[PDB]
């Protein structure tokens, strides 16, 4: 059996597809016409984008497939080093690294994030309640502050104060520029040229700023011996079961910068896909406001609080799998072996998982697949294996995923109960491709319920 291939363009085979500002959303459209696999190549390079739940259940069997680090992930690992998403399995810190950090990221765990996470909630909620008549929200803007700032606070008990501010703090100025320079060397044709000999100065400043900060912070933090609900202090109280070993402040410092670079832009996207959905169907909208009106019966949300808002949580799963905020990860085969009995691999073979389209397999979901409608999600154990993925897979899945869920499950708790909400510019949908997805100038108006917190 052939494998399809989309257009080549001479010695660059398929890499100028790559060259230009939605890679994602043209990898989708090109899985549409080649169907569940096809084959990619560039310039000493191959790889297998699946699109299907029953090839990429396949992919997600860990004896056969281990998580690669693409392309981009390897420059973002010049700053993010040997944290958890930049390391390879078989890297003696990974290992140690997941099994001490797994318990602060428990869904039980989240009991201690709670009140910080509700810290920058209510800020959020009353920067709301603060805007005049005329004015609107940027929504993803305001969503990133916050989701930045809750990584901050329970991360490391740090304060970026970032609905203080027009332009963010220097750590963040620094990690998006760097975010942004990893990702633009995805698509730069000339090494070494002069032209962004800049870009290594500006590269290692960033490195330079971001390092210097954490750095204090955890040697504050051990001059101190201060206790706080944090993951720095779980990191530095933690040892690895199987080695018997603590983490170094070295790699402390990579999984702090790891915590950031991973959670701050998916669940910003999340909440903004989400609230976007929402107001495009104002009957799925009224409903979870109902619930967020029935449960959220104190002024502050509480743990348990947070945990009933399952429509809320319906929501987010049907936001995430229209919009999956991580759109794709990569995996090398461990051995030769046959992918669906008709693609034979050989070993280290790379695969991709195309996450947006496994969610729209019409033969797992329906022919509704562009429809949002939560209530796909009343009964999650009729869906079958591997096919709803936005958190990866097997031991290199998400490790915030809870923590994700409970951020956004409460601040869109909140939300729904404190603002009615106007798309006042009929916004169309534009969907900007960092590393992550996000609706870009999505725009609201909220009306206060006049509701104290
Ligand atoms: C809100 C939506 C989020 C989504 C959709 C998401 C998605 C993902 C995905 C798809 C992976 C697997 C990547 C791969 O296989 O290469 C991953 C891994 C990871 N995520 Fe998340 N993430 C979210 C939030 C967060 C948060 C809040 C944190 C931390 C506070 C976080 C930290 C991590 C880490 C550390 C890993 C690496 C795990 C390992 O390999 O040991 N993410 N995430």
């Amino acid at each position: 059996k052939k494998m399809p291939q989309p257009k080549t363009f001479g010695e660059l085979k398929n890499l100028p597809l790559l060259n230009t500002d939605k890679p994602v959303q043209a990898l989708m459209k090109i899985a549409d016409e080649l169907g569940e696999i096809f084959k990619f190549e560039a310039p000493g390079r191959v790889t297998r984008y699946l699109s299907s739940q029953r090839l990429i259940k396949e992919a997600c069997d860990e004896s056969r497939f281990d998580k690669n680090l693409s392309q981009a992930y390897k420059f973002v690992r010049d700053f993010a080093g040997d944290g958890l998403g930049t390391s390879w399995t078989h890297e003696k810190n990974w290992k140690k690294a997941h099994n001490i950090l797994l318990p602060s990221f428990s869904q039980q765990a989240m009991k201690g994030y709670h009140a910080m996470m509700v810290d920058i909630a209510v800020q959020l909620v009353q920067k709301w309640e603060r805007l005049n008549a005329d004015e609107h929200i940027e929504v993803p803007e305001d969503m990133t502050r916050l989701t930045l700032d809750t990584i901050g606070l329970c991360g490391f008990n740090y304060r970026f104060n970032s609905f203080y501010r027009d332009q963010p703090h220097p750590f963040i100025t620094s990690m998006v520029r760097a975010l942004d320079e990893a990702m633009n060397k995805l698509q730069r044709a000339n090494p070494d040229d002069p032209a962004y000999d800049e870009n290594k100065r500006q590269f290692q400043e960033d490195i330079k700023v971001m390092n210097d900060l954490v750095d204090k912070i955890i040697a504050d933090r051990k001059a101190s011996g201060e206790q706080s609900d944090d993951l720095l202090t779980h990191m530095l109280n933690g040892k690895d079961p199987e080695t018997g070993e603590p983490l170094d402040d070295e790699n402390i410092r990579y999984q702090i910068i790891t915590f950031l670079i991973a959670g701050h832009e998916t669940t910003s996207g999340l909440l903004s896909f989400a609230l976007y959905f929402l107001v495009k169907n104002p009957h799925v909208l009224q409903k979870a406001a109902e619930e967020a009106a029935r449960v959220l019966v104190d002024p502050v949300p509480s743990y348990k609080q947070v945990k009933q808002l399952k429509y809320v949580g319906m929501v987010l799963n049907e936001a995430l799998r229209l919009w999956p905020t991580a759109p794709a990860f990569s995996l090398y085969a461990k051995e030769d072996t046959v992918l669906g009995g008709e693609y034979p691999l050989e070993k280290g073979d790379e695969l991709m998982v195309l996450i947006p389209q496994l969610h729209r397999d019409k033969t797992i979901w329906g022919d509704d697949v562009e429809e949002f409608r939560p209530e796909r999600f009343e009964n999650p154990s009729a869906i079958p294996q591997h096919a709803f993925k936005p958190f990866g897979n097997g031991q290199r899945a998400c490790i915030g995923q809870q923590f994700a869920l409970h951020e956004a499950t409460l601040v869109l708790g909140m939300m729904l109960k404190h603002f009615d909400f106007e798309d006042h510019t009929n916004y169309e949908l534009d969907i900007k491709e960092t590393l992550k997805l996000k609706p870009e100038g999505f725009v609201v108006k909220a009306k206060s319920k006049k509701i104290p917190l």
